[PDB]
């Protein structure tokens, strides 16, 4: 299809998020907060620290759903910065609604 992959963001956003819809009571202010704050100073027009999609353990509940961040982290260490606060902002923004 010449539309029918790509949806609102054409996958050009800052990591895994692609707003995970959740809740709109106070996660989304979160979001803009640590994701244009890392963008900014990790590539302000590289195209890079955008992976493709996201862990799922942060919603398969496994016996070890800590491997989430551990996964996101080395997808996204090829592009992003090795840095705990992103990986973990992320999965701790949406601890209200996911976990």
């Amino acid at each position: 299809g010449p539309g029918g992959s790509p949806g609102g963001l054409q996958k050009r956003h800052a990591r895994v998020t692609v707003k995970y819809d959740r809740r709109e009571l106070q996660r989304r202010l979160d979001v803009e907060k640590w994701i244009d704050g890392r963008l900014e100073e990790l590539y302000r027009g590289r195209e890079a620290d955008m992976p493709d999609e996201v862990n799922i353990d942060e919603l398969l509940e496994l016996e070890s759903e800590e491997e989430r961040s551990r996964k996101i982290q080395g997808l996204l260490k090829s592009c992003t910065n090795p840095t705990e606060n992103f990986v973990q902002e992320l999965l701790v923004k949406l601890r209200g609604l996911h976990k």
